[PDB]
């Protein structure tokens, strides 16, 4: 499983993609399998935002959300990706 952020750094909205990383070919998939997953907008160790989705690529709005350093967590079928994200 892999995490992608676009762009960088963050505007108004930040494009998220969850991707499969196929165990053949290596190459990333945007799988049709569409399983749940919760996206955690995080910043000075708190959770500030949080959105439950089931599509692999996923708008979310950062609005409202002031300049600094944030961190995206992911958290699907009990695995996490935590990936540092700057908003401007
Ligand atoms: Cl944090």
């Amino acid at each position: 499983g892999s995490l992608t952020l676009s762009p960088n750094p963050a505007t108004d909205v930040v494009t998220l993609q969850l991707t499969e990383t196929d165990e053949v070919s290596g190459l990333s998939v945007l799988s049709t399998e569409r399983s749940a997953y919760e996206i955690q907008i995080w910043s000075g160790m708190r959770m500030l935002r949080s959105f439950r989705t089931n599509e692999p690529t996923f708008q979310i709005p950062m609005a409202g959300l002031p300049a600094g350093l944030y961190f995206v967590r992911v958290v699907k079928n009990g695995q996490t990706y935590t990936q540092k994200l700057i908003k401007k």
